[PDB]
């Protein structure tokens, strides 16, 4: 029958230029030539699926040692994308509170390898890390070219390699993957980043849930109409992916969980209050 | 053997949010959370090639009845993308000063069908209008859907149809087109817009010139590295096109004439001073 529990874990808050999230949200005009943007706050979160076939983790938030003078993040990154989180927000702690040790995780699904999703991959040395092959390649290049700024953290990648993580790459033209009963990895491909993965979870009580991650930032992104983010890798791929998610949602009667929607996140039942069955 | 003359015609100035031109040019930070943008000015220009095989026109600037309360442009468009031009800047007049009547143009190459490139297509009823099939399709849909805002001017398209222009669409996968001796239409495809066309001109005295139009806004866009515009239709297509242009430039020892580079345009010899042979 399979009766898993799905947990939403609060991994703190991030701020950044609204223009990153919604491209040209407030363009300058003849009467407002020096138009001002805003510095919006949004949640960073991860999802644990306590499944009888094994524990599945979607995204891993930011590394505890990201911010500060001795942080892994470049100063420019910290100033443009500041992450704030109490100690109880760290992924290791959120898992501990559920009496889950990193070594208990069978599968980690990395939606992508941005600094706010792949922060703690290095913990799960007993898991198979599932990632898009193009995203993996892209990140490894950033590392090889000794890129010290941008959304791919050199020090994080460094740790992945040293900790000898076990990778299973999703091929560009690879079908969706049945990870477990009612759990499907969605191959979104290029869009927001080089290679995006999603989850479709079918819960006996709650029903269908799509984890879109950064494929869809917020409800505003989702529309319709679609309001794309400030910087995109593959604009065409991004638009296709959103509409693909909308279709799947309609066809399977599934909720869509956005990557960084403050309003939606407030309404989630977090790991401090319970779970979804 | 062919000894054409190429004219750069000044069709006025436009202003818009700098973020349109260079995506995230000045992102908000923790110390500057309400970062301000700028309202940059840039030139609108067209190119006439007086060729023995016939007169070739690249782009057609804006329509004279674009701006104002009884203008073709929507109010929001006028406020975000204001076009300023004296009467001598109108395309019809620039051509007249060269003793060229619209009926004298054999070929018009529409780089794309944005408001600042396809403004005056409706004049050239005696020409073959060369346009990318995807761009044409895109514009005709805006018309059919009665889209009154955006970069595709309903009234302009209306006039094209009423004036019974003769179209030659460049197919998505169509090779470059030899328009005349030393004049080649470059199929850039999707990028900035649905379908971008460029021109490669080989001048006996001046040598190779690539007309990039909005494939490359400015020298800053060109880099390297590449700094893409704020809104893009096909980001992947855009990046490839830029690098394709760089390659062609290097392989053929050609100058690259950007779409809206104030500095570059300053240095051009305009139709009021002469031409390029
Ligand atoms: C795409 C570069 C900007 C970036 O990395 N943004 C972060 C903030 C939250 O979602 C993200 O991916
Ligand atoms: C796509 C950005 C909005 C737009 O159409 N801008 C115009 C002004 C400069 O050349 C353009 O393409
Ligand atoms: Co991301
Ligand atoms: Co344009
Ligand atoms: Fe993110
Ligand atoms: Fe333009």
């Amino acid at each position: 029958k399979a009766r898993p529990k799905l947990y939403v874990m609060d991994n703190g808050r991030m701020r950044m230029d609204k223009n990153w999230m919604i491209a040209m949200h407030n363009p300058a005009t003849i009467h407002n030539p020096n138009a001002q943007t805003e510095f919006v706050e949004f949640p960073i979160y991860t999802v644990l699926i306590d499944h009888p076939e094994g524990k599945i983790l979607f995204d891993t938030s930011c590394n505890p040692n990201s911010m500060g003078p001795q942080g892994r993040w470049a100063e420019s990154t910290q100033q443009m994308f500041p992450w704030t989180a109490t100690e109880e927000c760290y992924l290791h702690n959120r898992l501990e509170q559920l009496k889950v040790r990193p070594e208990d995780i069978r599968y980690v699904v990395a939606s992508h390898l941005h600094l706010d999703h792949a922060g703690c991959l290095e913990m799960f040395t007993n898991a198979t890390i599932i990632v898009h092959e193009d995203e993996f390649n892209g990140a490894l290049q950033c590392y090889a070219r000794n890129q010290k700024e941008g959304a791919y953290i050199w020090a994080d990648i460094d740790a992945w390699i040293k900790n000898n993580l076990q990778w299973r790459t999703v091929k560009r033209h690879e079908d969706n993957i049945l990870l477990a009963e009612g759990v499907k990895v969605l191959n979104f491909g290029s869009g927001h980043a080089w290679g995006m993965l999603g989850l479709h979870v079918e819960l006996p009580e709650t029903g269908g849930i799509i984890l879109a991650s950064d494929a869809i930032y917020t409800a505003e992104s989702y529309g319709p109409p679609i309001k794309p983010p400030g910087i995109i890798y593959d604009s065409l791929g991004y638009m296709n992916t959103v509409e693909r998610i909308r279709r799947i949602a309609q066809e399977t009667k599934s909720q869509v969980w956005f990557g960084h929607d403050a309003e939606q996140f407030k309404k989630f039942r977090k790991s401090t209050e319970g779970y979804y069955e």
